[PDB]
This record gives structure tokens, C-alpha cells and sequence, in this order.
């Protein structure tokens, strides 16, 4: 049983996936840039790409949006409500998740669900590396 009204939704997370895959890109090249590895904050409702500040020698973040502003958080669709884990979306002083200059990835699984009916369409999943691995609903994320 479905409620009917999946497509406009799995077809705005197959976009959201592919501007966040893009997203975190700019992190694996702004992380060799910052001196720190970058991350990225999620709380459901929005997310952003973060930063070092004062120092790069020591654990400390910044919200990405010094001209990324409104790019980096929440404009990807209008039809999603994200979830993740080991991790958890919450509004946290740190990101979610953290990426090294050298391109390697924290590992954790990101899922998408249709805001009009709850169901999902799609998860990424991360097992050290760039990029994440797309699939359908939870077809390879037990």
C-alpha cells in the first residue's frame, strides 16, 4: 500500500542528492583551503556547510554561508524531511558530518522521506569515502 503521490517528491530527493553531492564537493575543496576539516550541520528542516574560525590549529566551527548564503541551507526542495544517523538532525554547536581535505568521509547514511505522506523515496550512505552511494528508498541501508 502507497499513499499515490511519491513521483514530485522522489524526483526533488534525486535532485536534493545530486546539489548535496555537489555541496560536498565544494566541502572537499574548501577543506584543503580551511586548514581544518569542513563538515555539515542537519536538523531536518535545514542543513549548511561549516567551517573553522579564529584558529585553524585547534577544533572550532562557523556556518559556511560567508557568500554561500541561502545556497549552503534548506533552498535544495520543496517536497522533503530528512533524517540520519549514527548521527542525529539537531540543531548541535558542531556539524553531523566532517570531511578531510584528502577527500575521505565519516561514515553515516542520510534518508529522504516525502513530506506530503511520510513515505520514503530514497538514502545515501558513506563508508569512508567521496562520494556517497545513492539508492531507492532503503535498497542498500538495512
Amino acid at each position: 500500500m502507497a499513499y499515490g503521490r511519491e513521483d514530485v517528491a522522489n524526483t526533488r530527493a534525486r535532485e536534493t542528492a545530486a546539489r548535496f553531492t555537489a555541496a560536498l564537493e565544494l566541502a572537499i575543496d574548501r577543506a584543503t583551503l580551511s586548514g581544518q576539516p569542513v563538515g555539515i550541520h542537519f536538523s531536518d528542516s535545514a542543513w549548511r556547510i561549516m567551517v573553522p574560525g579564529k584558529t585553524p590549529s585547534a577544533w572550532r566551527w562557523v556556518p559556511l554561508q560567508e557568500d554561500a548564503a541561502d545556497e549552503s541551507q534548506n533552498d535544495w526542495d520543496e517536497e522533503l524531511s530528512i533524517h540520519l544517523q549514527p548521527f542525529k538532525p539537531d540543531d548541535s554547536n558542531q556539524p553531523q558530518v566532517v570531511i578531510l581535505a584528502d577527500g575521505q568521509i565519516t561514515p553515516f547514511s542520510l534518508l529522504m522521506a516525502n513530506a506530503g505522506t511520510g513515505e520514503p523515496l530514497l538514502t545515501l550512505v558513506c563508508s569512508g569515502s567521496w562520494p556517497l552511494d545513492q539508492t531507492l528508498a532503503r535498497d542498500t541501508r538495512p
